[PDB]
């Protein structure tokens, strides 16, 4: 499926000037240094979440900082993602930076959750260890990014404790040592994020890793033809057409997902199935052993039938919101508790606060505003509960509804809590800043289409790259030709 397949985490790494005076002003030092944390960091990653670190990218800052490096993780982060967005123009899953200096709080690093893929998310900050040391701390930045979040309901209630305390669990940072391990709660979390349509840039593999060419690590660089795990997962696929990274008498390829006995799968068979209804399946090539690399349906699509719209391949509706923060018993409020409740201007139900005194929302804005569930927990999934759980009930002609709510902080200005943006409220209608607005305010980009009022001359679906996907019979970048082939 899709959490069998093994992934790869393009990632970027940045040196700052302190991690540069840390290895006697030498570049090679530093470089080679922080290739041997991505390394553990990849064995950690290698076994237990079937998933690959491959460094593609560097840059260190041998003369000074581009920004003001900050004791806060937090701060650091969001101006580091802010450099990557003006600076950084390499392609990259993640983008890392590797501080000599050191933070505040026993957090060694902060990451944006479920932030790959993303330009203004795909990223972390992580201060200055031992080799062991920072693999760990650069493992459960990337556990960030990936979607393990370690949740805390299930570690309050004793749900969720590490097994294996061979110098404890890398989610758990509540004890600091060397954890070297996840939880097998943590590997349920990284596959539903898969399986939310979540890291869909990490399905492509890498040819040149900057490290001159090895026969043997199961990656085709430079010289080499094929090239399958090692000769003992060789064996398993490869080993028959695959020789000394050498391609036998009768093959096309050694390894791969579009590759059969040794030859190529025929142009058009399914390598991946969708996840979601956000998602778009992909087909054998018929000219690469890979599976082409994954994509979906654009950002704007409507996804659990008019309920929910993508994102980054991932559906946003308000039950899934109240699932992430609370759990997947907790279900959202009825509609009738939104628009009672938000237009009030109390704790139960408002559009924000302004000077210590609750917004009450417009009728039109009242499925932007403070998130509703019905049976709440009082102990969130992720981030910090601020304050008690709000719990109203309106009687609704025979029908006793549940309105249940709480602020859950992540950043400081970040706040779970009030309905996310993208969310819809309406037909063609969005919110935004606790305010429902028309598709047209997000200015989505799109494809190309040669018919009026039509996606991709009505005959395809938009990619996330912003590439038509046709239908069978019709090609073009724009899918207006007609070309039928059996
Ligand atoms: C491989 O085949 C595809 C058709 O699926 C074609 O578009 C592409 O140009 C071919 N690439 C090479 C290098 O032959
Ligand atoms: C409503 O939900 C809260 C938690 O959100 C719960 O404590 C309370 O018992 C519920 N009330 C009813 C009528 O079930
Ligand atoms: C789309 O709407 C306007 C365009 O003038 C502006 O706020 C911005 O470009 C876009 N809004 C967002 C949310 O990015
Ligand atoms: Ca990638
Ligand atoms: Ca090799
Ligand atoms: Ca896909």
């Amino acid at each position: 499926n899709v959490e069998e397949e093994t992934k790869y985490i393009e990632l970027m790494i940045v040196n700052d000037h302190l991690m540069f005076k840390k290895h006697r002003l030498s570049v090679v030092h530093t470089n080679t240094y922080a290739k041997s944390v991505v390394n553990m960091a990849d064995l950690i990653y290698k076994d237990q979440l079937k998933t690959r670190i491959v460094l593609v990218a560097m840059e260190t800052w041998a003369t000074d900082n581009k920004f003001a490096i900050s004791e806060n993780p937090l701060i650091t982060l969001r101006e580091f993602m802010k450099y990557r967005r003006d600076f950084i123009k390499e392609k990259s899953d993640a983008v890392h930076l590797f501080s000599g200096s050191q933070f505040e709080s026993s957090r060694s690093g902060a990451a944006y959750i479920g932030g790959i893929c993303s330009l203004l998310k795909g990223g972390g900050v992580n201060e200055f260890g031992k080799t062991d040391l920072m693999a760990v701390t650069l493992a459960q930045s990337l556990a960030h990014n990936i979607g393990i979040i370690s949740d805390k309901r299930k570690l309050a209630s004793g749900e969720c404790k590490c097994e294996d305390t061979w110098s404890g669990c890398i989610m758990g940072d509540t004890g600091y040592y060397l954890p070297k391990k996840f939880t097998q709660c943590n590997i349920e979390e990284y596959h539903d994020f898969l399986n939310s349509g979540g890291g869909a840039c990490l399905f492509n593999k890498p040819s040149k890793l900057l490290d001159p060419p090895e026969c043997g690590n199961g990656f085709i660089e430079t010289g080499e033809e094929c090239d399958c795990g090692t000769p003992a997962e060789c064996v398993l696929e490869g080993a028959e057409c695959c020789k000394k990274c050498t391609l036998t008498q009768d093959s096309q390829c050694s390894d791969g997902l579009c590759c059969k006995k040794c030859k190529f799968q025929p142009m058009g068979t399914v390598c991946r199935e969708a996840v979601n209804d956000c998602d778009i399946r992909e087909t054998c090539s018929g000219n690469s052993s890979q599976c082409a690399p994954n994509i979906h349906k654009m950002d704007g699509y409507s996804c659990d039938g008019v309920q929910g719209i993508c994102f980054g391949g991932r559906c946003k509706t308000r039950d899934r919101q109240c699932k992430y923060i609370w759990g997947q018993k907790v279900t959202a409020s009825d509609k009738y508790c939104y628009e009672k409740l938000n237009i009030e201007g109390t704790e139960k139900g408002n559009c924000g606060k302004d000077k210590d005194t609750w917004i009450q929302c417009n009728k039109r804005d009242v499925l932007c505003g403070y998130l509703l569930c019905t049976n709440i927990g009082n102990i969130p999934r992720l981030g910090e509960l601020d304050g008690e759980i709000t719990s109203t009930l309106v009687v609704q002609q025979g029908r006793t509804l549940n309105c249940s709510g709480g602020h859950v902080k992540l950043e400081e200005d970040v706040d779970l809590g009030y309905v996310e943006d993208g969310t819809p409220c309406g037909p063609q209608m969005m919110c935004l800043e606790h305010r429902c607005l028309p598709v047209a305010s997000f200015n989505f980009s799109t494809c190309l289409s040669s018919k009026e009022g039509t996606i991709c001359s009505g005959n395809g679906v938009c990619s996330n790259e912003l590439k038509c996907v046709c239908n069978r019979h019709w090609i073009g970048s724009d899918c207006n030709t007609y070309f039928p082939h059996n």
